[PDB]
């Protein structure tokens, strides 16, 4: 039902799912002259070297690499964290030119893309359990920006013929996510939500200082993904990014000075 057009996009969201007006919506924009620095944050501990992806799904709104989550094998720890979140997905946010395409923006800078590392509150149990938790879910996001091509995110940029429309799906197993993340695990916190419906105050995001960087071809190929399904009409999937909403009574943390 909703999508990212100009009928059925971010601005329409609120008439199905009102807490698109809440108090912690997500995204935001990071001003860093307002962000605090608090070195009682800890150094994060993102553990993946047992990760086991298995499949990577076009859903009609971006496409989702998934893991195994059914034990402990690669999650996130420490931060502002407490307890251990497991790795369930990721994904990207881009835009359909350069300049824009990711959801957080850094002193109303916008990056080309941001990838969303999706892990829940191993405490609940499930993810759906999770999600109805104000500390359910934690999500690791990283800038892109467009540079020298990125060996890690070839392979993910390989598959992307094979699930070119809504609802197809590939085998994707033995990628190593590990090859996603930059040199620096610097970072920014603060307590949000969802960025796509349902939009559940759930999450605490930690977003890394530093981007990664991502070839011309390389963004290209995500821009030539499709939003409809086979035999449907064509609709590149391009610009599937929330714009920033209001911090209101947040505070957003520095792990860094
Ligand atoms: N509120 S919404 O889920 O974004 C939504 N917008 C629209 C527009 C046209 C038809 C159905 C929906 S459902
Ligand atoms: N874009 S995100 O905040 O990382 C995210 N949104 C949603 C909505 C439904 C289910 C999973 C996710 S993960
Ligand atoms: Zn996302």
């Amino acid at each position: 039902h909703w999508g990212y057009g100009k009928h059925n996009g971010p601005e329409h969201w609120h008439k199905d799912f009102p807490i698109a007006k809440g108090e912690r919506q997500s995204p935001v924009d990071i001003d860093t002259h307002t962000a605090k620095y608090d070195p009682s944050l800890k150094p994060l501990s993102v553990s993946y070297d047992q990760a086991t992806s298995l499949r990577i799904l076009n859903n009609g709104h971006a496409f989702n690499v998934e893991f195994d989550d059914s034990q402990d094998k690669a999650v996130l720890k420490g931060g502002p964290l407490d307890g251990t979140y497991r790795l369930i997905q990721f994904h990207f946010h881009w835009g359909s030119l350069d300049g824009q395409g990711s959801e957080h923006t850094v002193d109303k800078k916008k990056y080309a893309a941001e990838l969303h590392l999706v892990h829940w509150n191993t405490k609940y149990g499930d993810f759906g359990k999770a999600v109805q938790q104000p500390d359910g879910l934690a999500v690791l996001g990283i800038f892109l920006k467009v540079g020298s091509a990125k060996p890690g995110l070839q392979k993910v940029v390989d598959v992307l013929d094979s699930i070119k429309t809504k609802g197809k799906s590939a085998d994707f197993t033995n990628f190593d996510p590990r090859g996603l993340l930059p040199e620096s695990l610097d970072y920014w916190t603060y307590p949000g939500s969802l960025t796509t419906p349902p939009l559940l105050e759930c999450v605490t995001w930690i977003v890394l200082k530093e981007p990664i960087s991502v070839s011309s071809e390389q963004v290209l190929k995500f821009r030539k993904l499709n939003f409809n399904g086979e035999g449907e009409p064509e609709e590149l999937m391009v610009d599937n990014w929330r714009p920033a909403q209001p911090l209101k009574n947040r505070q957003i943390k520095a792990s860094f000075k």
